[PDB]
Formats: structure tokens, sequence, C-alpha cells
């Protein structure tokens, strides 16, 4: 049922870029682009939470062809236009200062993508992944913890759940549970899809909660910059109480250094009721209700 590897690296699907739009507003840090590709002419199908690979042109320092890089799909299975004809990505241009050099280094595939022009042909593979799938149960509770581009799979869940056109297209999935997104980014201008996320909260106040952790505009109780683990700590009991429901699913996507703080917070909450979080968590993973995707 779940589509996987309809296209592989040795024979990728060649899709055409339809649009490449900026997501970081003025005054924000870095570049993050929402890129939409045309899937017509191929049979690439996918579902929420999956990823696709992108093979950039060129060779590496050793003269070897560039390998694919994975990107979390940012659109629902129907595409942003709900026409089953496209797929979108949320790509940050990777750039860092070279060790003891000061010179900025630019990621190969992400620079290629963020600067790509509409009409360009791109090699796509996939889809891949069965670790971040959304429950078919419309009554489920969905906790979403994300940082930066980790918002990608969350957008696919939230759009399917709350977009008017999606609800009209998915008679089998009329969401009426509770979803809570805790999103961490450095600045307000960096809140990806801010306008749309807030529109959902306004229209579905009883079904969607939105919490931000803005590091350059907020500080935690300790005086440090506000990060996602700080928000989880702040609402640890509320989160634990929700997680206890057998119908609750939790999704974590973003940097590889966020789970540690998250676990510390939930561990203290569960310990109050004589529960060892590490063990409970293991059981949640085994049951397919604790979804993590970081790097
Ligand atoms: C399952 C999955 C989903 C992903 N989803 C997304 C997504 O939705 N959006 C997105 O933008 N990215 C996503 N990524 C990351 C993506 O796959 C690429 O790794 C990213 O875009 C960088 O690739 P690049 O080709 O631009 O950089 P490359 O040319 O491949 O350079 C990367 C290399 O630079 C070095 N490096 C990286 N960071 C630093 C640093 N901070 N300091 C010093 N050295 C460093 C490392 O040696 C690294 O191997 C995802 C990754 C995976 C595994
Ligand atoms: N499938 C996957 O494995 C998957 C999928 C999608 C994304 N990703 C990963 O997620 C990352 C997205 O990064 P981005 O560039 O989009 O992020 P970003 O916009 O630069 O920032 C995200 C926020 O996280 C903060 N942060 C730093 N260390 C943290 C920690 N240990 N715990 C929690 N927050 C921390 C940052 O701090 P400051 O404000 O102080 O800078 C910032 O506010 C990528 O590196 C990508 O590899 C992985």
């Amino acid at each position: 049922d779940v589509p996987v590897n309809l296209y592989r690296p040795n024979a990728p699907f060649i899709g055409k870029v339809i649009s490449n739009e900026p997501l970081v507003k003025e005054g924000g840090i870095g570049i993050v682009q929402h890129i939409k590709f045309d899937l017509t002419g191929g049979n690439l199908k996918y579902i929420e939470g999956q990823s696709i690979g992108i093979i950039p042109p060129g060779v590496d320092k050793n003269g070897k062809p560039e390998k694919l890089r994975l990107y979390s799909i940012a659109s629902t299975r129907h595409g942003d236009d709900v026409d089953d004809k496209t797929i979108s990505l949320c790509v940050r241009q990777l750039e860092y200062k070279h060790p003891e050099s000061g010179a900025t280094v630019y990621g190969v595939c992400s620079t290629y993508l963020t600067h790509i022009e509409p009409g360009s042909e791109v090699k796509i593979t996939g889809p891949v992944g069965k670790e971040m799938l959304l429950p078919d149960d419309p009554e489920a509770n969905v906790i979403m913890l994300a940082t930066g581009t980790g918002i990608a799979p969350m957008r696919t869940y939230l759009w399917r759940m709350f977009k008017d056109a999606e609800r009209a297209a998915n008679p089998e999935y009329q969401f009426k549970g509770f979803s809570w997104l805790v999103f961490g980014v450095p600045t307000t201008p960096n809140i990806l899809y801010k306008e749309e996320l807030e529109e959902i909260q306004q229209k579905y106040p009883d079904n969607f909660r939105l919490t931000y952790a803005i590091s350059r505009e907020q500080k935690n109780p300790q005086g440090g910059r506000m990060y996602i683990q700080d928000r989880v700590a702040e609402h640890a009991d509320q989160l634990w109480q929700l997680i206890k429901n057998q119908k609750t699913h939790t999704y974590i996507c973003g940097l590889r250094g966020m789970e540690e703080g998250i676990d510390a917070a939930l561990s203290a909450a569960a310990a109050k009721e004589g529960v060892t979080w590490s063990d409970y968590q293991k059981d949640l993973k085994k049951a397919g209700r604790w979804h993590v995707e970081t790097s």
C-alpha cells in the first residue's frame, strides 16, 4: 500500500521545477526555499511523512558523480494545488565557516536546489521512508516537535488535516483530534509558513495548538536562548498527559541534538507517576507511535 522506491538512483524520474519561492522573510537568517516540481510524465506517488532523493549535477573533489541527498516531502500526497500532479520540498541552503579558515562553505545539493530556476529538469528518486507516517485514525492526537526545515513533514500532516481543499479531497480523513506543533527557529522572520500555521490555529482553536521557540527573541527561565527543548520542559506535564493516550502519536524532526533535552523533560514528568520514560518510550517506538527523523 505505502509507495516506496518507485524511482531509484540508477534510473531517476526527471521532474520539471514549477516554482522556487523564499520562505525566510526580511531580517531572517539564511535561505530556505519552497520548491515545487511537476510530476506529470511519471508515476511518482507518495504519502505524508516520506522523503525523496535529489541528485545534483557535477562531481565531488575526487571526480566521482554526486550522490543523492534526501529531503522530507513538504506537500501532501495531492501536492500544494491538490491536483495529484506535483511535489514540494523545503530546502535550507547549507553554509558554514570552514575550520580555521573563515571562508564560507556552500552545500552542493542545497545550493543547487535553492538557486534552481523554474523550468529546470531535476533527477528525483523515491519516495522513501515508513518511519514518519500519519495514522489513518482521524481521532488520533498528534504532537509535532520540529526545528527549522524539520517543519517539512509537519506541513504535510497539518495541510492534510486542516486545509479546506484537502478535507474536500479526503472524505475518509476528516480530522477531529488534537494536534500540537512546537516549532523552533532563530527569528520570527524564520518561522517557515508562519501565515498558514497561524491561519490553522485561528480556524481550529480546539484542534490545533501552535507554540514557538524563537532563540533570538526569547530566553528560557535560565536566561539562555529559547530552544524547543525549553518549551517541552515548560509543558512537560501537559505533553506527558497527552502521550499517555493510546491514540497519541508523536513526531520529531530536525537537528540531532534535540531528543536528549526532550527525553529529560518527559522523563521527569513520567517519573512523578512512577513511570520510567526510557522504557515507556521504547514501547511507544515498538508500537509505531514515537516517530523520529533527525540528522
Ligand atoms: C531523511 C533526511 C531528510 C532530510 N530533509 C531535509 C529537508 O527537508 N530540508 C533540508 O534542507 N535538508 C534536509 N536533509 C539534509 C539533506 O539531505 C542534505 O544533507 C543537506 O541539504 C546538505 O546537503 P548539501 O549537498 O547541500 O551539502 P554537502 O555538499 O553534502 O556538504 C555537507 C558536508 O558538510 C559538512 N558540514 C555540514 N554541516 C556542517 C557544520 N555545521 N559545520 C561544519 N561542517 C559541516 C559535513 O562534513 C557534511 O558531510 C535531510 C536529510 C535526511 C537524511
Ligand atoms: N530525515 C531527517 O534526518 C531530517 C529531516 C528534516 C530535517 N533534518 C535536519 O534538520 C536540520 C534543519 O536545520 P535548519 O537549518 O532548518 O535549522 P535552523 O533554521 O537553523 O534552526 C533550528 C533551531 O534549532 C536550534 N538549535 C541548535 N541546537 C539545538 C539543539 N541541540 N536542540 C534543539 N534546537 C537546537 C537553532 O539554534 P540557534 O538559533 O542558536 O542558531 C535554531 O533556533 C538539518 O540539519 C537537517 O539535516 C533531518
